[PDB]
């Protein structure tokens, strides 16, 4: 119950949430993993560098671990180690984890995840704050919502389209319900960075934004590639490779969400192969295999995939004009992220007053480099709030 | 045994082939279809027009038919109704169906399938020839090979890359082995049209080529879009939509063949959803549901998918120069095919001496309009041989 008390200005009632997956669901997951088949070996699946996707060796090993080493209960207990709640917004059940401070002057911050992530991606950071502060000394209110369509949050709606602006509207309303209408800051990566930009652009309660992803093309009337250094050019090269050789998954999410939704819902191995590839290719240092199995099992048990990809038709079909962030804007650069563009480019998309360049780390910053992201966010808030 | 005798000039021995899937394999297929799960309904899967891919209604209905109405034996008997053989080429087992004439002057023709097709796509055409001729009067030798990686043909190799040129080399060698080194003609659609073009371009034994697909962009120094009619422009519009909204599947096949190969090998429902979408969207008039189930079951039982997509990295990463077809070139235009470009454009890619424009029909011409494709091919051969 420590860090679980709602701010005095919150207008909603606390509805504590606990993850409790029935044994039957875990048994059926195991059964389906066991019955699932693996593709026959091919030239492509035998390439150790995995330039064609996951290897047969990796998938075979993971399937075996999922059946003999994997245990959901310990992970579930970990999920339940932090305060969690649910509240209804526009008919949707919105789940969120949080660490609330008892300090009246604490700065409200919403940490937004992306795909194939979830609220759990921020647990390592919440853990650091919990180890370093007490409810009476915590400088911030940390809210980690599950975006519509992800894990324990329901939706999106079945009778109407839902996009990035709708996601932004839900996040802003949640913060207002928790009593942060006078102001809050947003931290976002992946899809959360798209939502975060929209919040910084059109929602007044959002006072500042810190992102670790700025997907963009060469600026209009700004710095050209020829004005960039060797290191910055290597980054642009990596971005071009991602946009040409690494975006197929996104194009399928965007153009045929119904088909891929059904494909990945049919077998847990299908889901593991598709999402696992990203947990393997988007990081700097390899993640523990059990971490990947936990994340995939979480998506499977909550039927997240088919509901979460609705935003791809908008992120994967301006930044200097209509979507320019006029409010204090901060950025944390990790070299192995998907689109490592230079500071000069990011600076054209908003009032960039804070920039931190890191030597290591990939796409899942909160998971890979929690100390660095936490440290960066703290410095940003202290500077602009 | 009618139409099964090899030409007198064949250098290889006939190895009759028969399809015989063990009951156990059929039982496991049924079991996996039953245990497979379907995605929860979403806004996207409830769209009747299916602009986002297959609908929940369709997949649910097909799964039910697969379990209660589908019977493999009758289809298998149909597969075995025509002469089939296997032969080894470069270490690969190459399967092929055929109707051999007893006439010494019969024109050798190889009919090449594509993805998600197979040799069976040409059975309706072989059926028409068998009903209209006897071995003594058949004017052509009709060879329908299974390209490397498809159904009963093995490969591609596990220790080296394999591409379109390799496929062309195998087809040319097969025809030579059957004794057609003095000359043969090729008919091709989909991937078969890419292989067919390469055969017309660099293999001397190939005397002429007839295609029903000519994937291309606006010609270099040739006819512009402004020089096209209203009908032709509508065709170009359909091609642009396919290239922008309908190519995601190909981009995944091209960039991450290992991942998607494993994804679709995990469950028969995953395979049905992915391939079924194409059998639904690429045709003019809807195909019988049982036909789709038969084709998908064939791919499943032969583990075709992961092995067949190797060519996408080359078809989905010139036509006026290096790949220009100097030999007699013919084309059959079906309005609902994937890339319906105008005759003026196709004419820039080869010595086009034959063109047939049809009012109806889609991508699977051999399946959809067998009478038309057969007659077009016959007219072409008579004109250029």
């Amino acid at each position: 119950k420590a860090f679980a008390k709602f701010p005095s200005s919150a207008s909603i009632s606390p509805n504590p949430f606990t993850v409790s997956i029935p044994d039957e669901q875990l048994d059926d997951l195991k059964t389906l993993v066991r019955l699932s088949k693996i593709a026959p070996p091919t030239y492509e699946s035998l390439q150790a560098d995995g330039r064609f996707g996951i290897t047969s060796e990796w998938l075979t090993t993971m399937r075996e671990k999922w059946l003999s080493e994997f245990d959901w209960r310990p992970f579930e207990a970990r999920l339940n180690s932090f305060p969690q709640f649910t509240t209804e917004i526009e008919g949707l059940t919105i789940h969120f984890a949080a660490l609330f401070s008892e300090r009246e002057d604490a700065v409200p911050i919403a940490l937004l995840h992306g795909w194939p992530g979830s609220f759990v991606e921020f647990y390592p950071i919440l853990q650091l704050f919990r180890e370093e502060y007490t409810p009476e000394t915590l400088p911030f209110h940390l809210v980690v919502p599950s975006l519509p369509g992800y894990t324990f949050s329901s939706g999106p709606p079945l009778d109407k389209d839902f996009g990035l602006m709708d996601n932004a509207r839900v996040v802003d309303q949640l913060m207002k319900d928790l009593g942060f209408g006078s102001g809050y800051i947003i931290q976002g990566g992946d899809i959360g960075s798209f939502v975060g930009r929209l919040l910084g652009v059109g929602f007044d309660a959002c006072k500042a934004v810190h992102l670790n992803l700025c997907a963009m093309r060469a600026p209009p009337e700004g710095p050209s590639i020829e004005s960039l250094s060797a290191a910055e050019k290597e980054g642009i090269a990596r971005m071009e490779k991602f946009m040409t050789d690494g975006l197929a998954y996104a194009m399928e999410h965007s153009t045929r969400p119904s088909t891929i939704g059904h494909v990945l819902s049919s077998s847990p191995i299908a889901l593991l192969a598709w999402i696992g590839e990203k947990y393997l290719q988007w990081v700097d240092k390899p993640l523990p295999s059990e971490t990947i199995l936990e994340m995939v099992s979480l998506y499977w048990l909550t039927e997240s995939f088919p509901r979460a990809i609705h935003t791809y038709r908008e992120t994967t079909p301006m930044l200097q004009k209509e979507l320019y962030i006029h409010k204090p804007f901060g950025f944390s650069f990790f070299p192995k992220d998907l689109c490592p563009v230079p500071r000069s480019w990011i600076a054209t998309t908003g009032n960039l007053v804070f920039f931190r360049d890191h030597a290591e780390g990939g796409h899942f910053a909160a998971l890979e480099r929690p100390r660095e992201l936490k440290t960066d966010l703290t410095a940003f808030v202290e500077q602009v709030w």
